[PDB]
């Protein structure tokens, strides 16, 4: 007979969260006078980053300095690059932490990123996106949506999907009890940041820890003070020691070291296709030397588009576009670099856009709130896009519209530019600049078919896309051939601004794996789970009944 | 309208896996369907949308137990057949995405209901005769966890598109789950039928084109899952029926700038030559290949002392010696404790005498029949003569192998004193069952040696009535095995109840029969739709 008190129950956890609301940061707020204090205690100080390896914070001889990109004379962080022997160190030390971690409760790791986003939402707000700001370069708003909302948002809903998913369990007839217990990746997990979002640094390195996972993480060099204080966080938001490793590093080195080391489990990656690209590679001469099938997750790319249909809202079309295309100097993957316009809406969209263009401050963000956006992240990055502006210049089927000048004396100030394009397979409608270059196209409205069928093809990348029409139509079949143009997809709506519960991130493509970060399924890539299957009564004969 | 939308459940039970006793309608009409091979040998082309087509390079397909007896004849797809299979499937890729969940679902849950009820017999027989399965190794396979893994991916697939993201006014935000962009290319083994079935099964079903190579030694029954498919209302240029030379399809298809998907079960270098050619060839690829990799296996039965002894013997025989061993889930190592060795000894070798090895078509009292082909007995008949060569190996029970009329082995049981041997972790893929001996003093170490004994992760079993060592050896072997079973054997995963897959060397363990397989054969896009207005591109703050 079967027990009434045993094996015959299932208990599942839920938990009920919210989107960290958006602060308004309107004169006399409370958040606004805390923010201020916090930029005014940034200023002349230069914050010592180490690479923190367990508890012990080491120096080496790598030094490395981190500056303001608006003002690349004042250096906000002093680092240092992790050479082999502490990236050596660093692995060897977490994978001894692992199996502790990775035995340690859902309910009890995710208590400790609950219990950071807390700490991140409250009285540590201020900090972190002032940090970001003079860091990064970000103005209130980006670094609010960036270092507060969505980084809370990742370890909260992360945390939420991580205990629902303990509750999906196979099925049990008896005489066997079957259930799936949800072991992190066995190795270390190789989490490298990108520059311009440090919610992204924290989810990389977070998400694959909630699971149970240990992660070398090397954070972007230009956004180091906002990385190491949400690292920091981390570790008093009861995080023990070797399972987020702080190892700054150089690119290559990193890369080299995490991929020639036997342990290595899962690359969490974000930035450009040809170092993700380089890494998948690495990890496939070394695929012999594994213990595991190593699991690489990359969010990389973007060259996204605002397609406009002539039944658009025009004044949705010129602020969503703005805002896209230019907001923290058009350096997000989701950044509108595309502009299909139709010939008949164009003189008024052109007209619009070049008088809004006027009113758009360029400056610096902490000083002056009224900033837009201000300047983009480093020289390497300046340099880039000067050579698209002057590109711009060169190119016989481009004409500047608006903007086209930069000055790097005081920081990396690039004007929002506008190009025309009479071409639409022009190399500045196709390759990413991650600068606030904005490309328009005009297209006969007779062949807005064609045009829609010209958005899917022109370039190699999938990630964001908007469609603008109060047609219904037009939207339904815009939907159906731009289906895998767009990992995410926009109606009526700028390609920026994915909000974690509500718009999972990614694309496929050239644009990365599409592994969805935000969403409920993203967590599975960090899992390799185990079944157990145990048998109450003994077996029986070996022989069948058949013989 | 706009805040409502028709969402579908579908509740699914596993198909009942019959007895098969003399008198009962199932035993006859498989028997009536075995009498239909004896003296037929089926001309199986390759299939291309709905047209058959035949290459120079024809091959053959023998019974493995009555390897003079050509059961079917097919040919390789060459570099032009695969290609025209990649572009024609590209072409049939877009309307079969866009068709909803619920009509793809539909297709293979009516091939599910034909494979349980007229075309049983049929697929249970062509398994038997091609593969050399028993009555009930072939009626766990080609009917049980084939039905299994149609009617539970189907449920799965469907659950999926009810998980939606939140919407917070004025946007409303929906996933929609696409397929893969390109071909998926499935590469089916030789052991389950039922495997061959899910790896181009699953993807397609999940809106993807498969390229399927199946396995040689296998495509017979493999060939009659593919057409039940197809008249359950699979469209053409969905899945591709290419059986082709391994290296040149592997060739093809990591050279096609259109693969998407990998989905391989079979050797563990193959799956790492395919992801090495990727790799290679990533330049090239309009998109990053997904590749599900089901490879490894050397499983171990950890006893304790504390055992039930007859569940140990009864569950070992099984695990090790159906269908010959040739699981990838198949226990290759017995670690038994100093005192209760003498007791199942005495029991291991006993009923080692009553397995009966022949004709499973013609003998229903055969237990197991012979090996697959002639390539998989040289390498067995390698690791006999080494069993019987090595200083530390003795043969308990077996050691000969035949290969008059079939690729016959007998069930070999081998006493290792050195737990470290070759035998304790190399993959045999044959009736070899390889024995160390512990002192019952010296258990937990052994506990952490079955752990780092070999290279793979796959399955493993735990025997002890003892509780406090069953919640030990849980916490031990956490890694050790992707499926551990306790006081259970190694073999027998059951869809919906233990999915399938192990990490370390065994593979990727995406789970196929889990909830979560087919999320490795769907790239989700997301769309936000705002009913309003967006106002001023300026925020409030800066004013
Ligand atoms: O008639 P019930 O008191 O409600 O118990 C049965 C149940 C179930 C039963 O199976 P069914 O859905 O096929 O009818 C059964 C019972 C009763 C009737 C059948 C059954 C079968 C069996 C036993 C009791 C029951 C005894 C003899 C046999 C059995 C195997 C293992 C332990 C105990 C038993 C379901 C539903 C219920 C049940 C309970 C469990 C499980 C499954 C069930 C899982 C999880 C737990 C369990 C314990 C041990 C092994 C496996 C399980």
């Amino acid at each position: 007979h079967m027990t009434g008190a045993g094996l015959r129950w299932k208990h599942t956890s839920s938990l009920k969260v919210a989107n960290e609301p958006v602060l308004a940061f309107t004169q006399g707020s409370p958040e606004r006078d805390a923010l201020q204090k916090a930029l005014k205690d940034l200023k002349g100080r230069m914050e010592a980053i180490p690479c923190v390896v367990g508890d012990e914070e080491v120096w080496t001889s790598d030094v490395q300095y981190q500056v303001s990109p608006f003002n690349h004379g004042h250096k906000v962080a002093k680092f240092c690059y992790a050479d082999k022997s502490l990236l050596n160190k660093a692995i060897e030390a977490a994978l001894a932490a692992r199996k502790e971690w990775d035995l340690k409760p859902i309910a009890d790791r995710a208590q400790i990123f609950l219990k950071a986003a807390d700490m991140l939402s409250g009285p540590r707000r201020a900090e972190i996106l002032a940090k970001t700001m003079v860091g990064q370069g970000k103005t209130v708003i980006q670094a609010e949506i960036d270092a507060a909302a969505e980084l809370i948002d990742f370890f909260r809903f992360n945390a939420k999907y991580a205990v629902e998913l303990e509750g999906q369990q196979p099925i049990s007839v008896p005489p066997s009890t079957n259930s799936t217990v949800y072991r992190g990746l066995e190795g270390f997990v190789a989490a490298i940041s990108p520059f311009n979002f440090t919610a992204i640094g924290g989810n990389l390195a977070g998400a694959p820890a909630l699971m149970g996972n240990v992660v070398l993480w090397k954070p972007s060099d230009t956004a180091m003070l906002a990385s190491y204080a949400v690292y920091r966080i981390l570790r008093e938001a009861g995080l023990p020691p070797n399972i987020i490793q702080f190892v700054p590093a150089d690119g290559p080195l990193f890369g080299d070291t995490v991929t020639s080391s036997e342990h290595l489990c899962g690359i969490n990656f974000t930035g450009s296709v040809p170092t993700f690209k380089h890494l998948w590679k690495q990890v496939a001469q070394n695929l012999d030397r594994f213990h595991t099938f190593p699991r690489l997750a990359g969010e990389c790319g973007g060259k996204n588009f605002h397609f406009v249909h002539r039944s658009a809202d025009v004044e949705s079309v010129v602020s969503g576009t703005l805002r896209s295309a230019f907001e923290y100097g058009g350096q997000k993957c989701s950044a509108c670099s595309r502009l299909y316009v139709p010939h008949s809406l164009w003189p008024q969209i052109k007209g619009r856009l070049l008088e809004e263009h006027s009113r758009i401050k360029v400056g610096d963000p902490a000083e002056d709130f009224g900033t837009f956006f201000s300047a983009v992240i480093d020289a390497k990055s300046f340099a880039r896009i000067k050579k698209w502006l002057e590109h711009a210049r060169s190119s016989p089927s481009l004409t500047i519209l608006a903007g086209g000048k930069c000055d790097d004396s005081v920081g990396y100030f690039v004007e929002p530019c506008i190009v025309e394009s009479k071409d639409p397979q022009e190399p500045i409608m196709k390759e990413e600049i991650f600068g606030p270059v904005l490309s328009v196209y005009v297209y006969p409205d007779d062949k807005y078919k064609e045009t829609l069928q010209l958005v899917d093809s022109t370039t190699s990348y999938g990630l964001t896309g908007a469609v603008f029409s109060q047609d219904k139509d037009v939207v339904q079949e815009a939907t159906k051939v731009l289906r895998n143009a767009a990992g995410n997809f926009y109606i009526n709506d700028k390609s920026t601004g994915s909000i974690v519960g509500q718009q999972p991130f990614g694309g496929a493509r050239a644009s990365g794996t599409n592994d969805k970060p935000g969403g409920p399924h993203y967590i599975l890539r960090w899992t390799s789970p185990q079944v157990i299957k145990e048998t109450h009564k003994p077996l029986g004969d070996w022989s069948y009944a058949y013989m």
